[PDB]
């Protein structure tokens, strides 16, 4: 599976029939159809004890991985029951600034999208959590191109050391608080992983406020490779799944 003509999102259903399921992600967020939900509790993003370990090119994106062996960086509140532990973050991005996000907002595509992936600690590990309908919570954050994001630059600067699939580097002492916008206003709906195996285990929390990154920052994302070392070079661009049918879902807003 991949993002090309012969193996991209329109082919995934053959190996992963849940691609045509009832709660697939991403979706278009129709802001006028979403409803404010007073039942939502305040969202709690507690990342001050986060322990990053490594950065990995997995051939689909690059993942910044965390030590999730203790409750050190967690998401709670909002639509969530219980505590969800941060395991990794990654991005999806475009070949041009006009596309790259997975979710869309009134059909608007952003240049990129950040996914902070968390698992529900009552299931003990990530692998058990993805067997559960409420196993995961993904915090999604849009990126637009304008001013640089200072807290992204450490990520940008290490990308040259993980150019190709299967390469990793030490990535300790990175603070993901530097990737968050001012506001935690959000939309939320039930969905799925956006790459194979496309499992329907995710409570999505998508922030309304994008972060701004510079053109030079996103240009460095686009210098990564989908291929392995010594293989013909295929730039890692347009690694996003388009919007999927909303089906029997409602999107709730935390803000009126
Ligand atoms: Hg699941
Ligand atoms: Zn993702």
């Amino acid at each position: 599976w991949g993002y090309g003509k012969h193996n991209g999102p329109e082919h995934w259903h053959k190996d992963f029939p849940i691609a045509k399921g009832e709660r697939q992600s991403p979706v278009d967020i129709d802001t006028h159809t979403a409803k404010y939900d007073p039942s939502l509790k305040p969202l709690s993003v507690s990342y001050d004890q986060a322990t990053s370990l490594r950065i990995l090119n997995n051939g689909a994106a690059f993942n910044v991985e965390f030590d999730d062996s203790q409750d050190k960086a967690v998401l709670k509140g909002g639509p969530l029951d219980g505590t969800y532990r941060l395991i990794q973050f990654h991005f999806h991005w475009g070949s041009l600034d006009g596309q790259g996000s997975e979710h869309t907002v009134d059909k608007k595509k952003y240049a990129a999208e950040l996914h902070l992936v968390h698992w529900n600690t009552k299931y003990g590990d990530f692998g058990k959590a993805v067997q559960q309908p409420d196993g995961l919570a993904v915090l999604g954050i849009f990126l637009k191109v304008g001013s640089a994001k200072p807290g992204l630059q450490k990520v940008v600067d290490v990308l040259d050391s993980i150019k190709t699939k299967g390469k990793s580097a030490d990535f300790t002492n990175f603070d993901p608080r530097g990737l968050l916008p001012e506001s935690l206003d959000y939309w939320t709906y039930p969905g799925s992983l956006t790459t194979p195996p496309l499992l329907e285990c995710v409570t999505w929390i998508v922030l309304k406020e994008p972060i701004s990154v510079s053109s030079e920052q996103v240009l460095k994302f686009r210098k990564l490779n989908f291929n392995g070392e010594g293989e013909p070079e295929e730039l890692m661009v347009d690694n996003w799944r388009p919007a999927q049918p909303l089906k029997n879902r409602q999107i709730k807003a935390s803000f009126k």
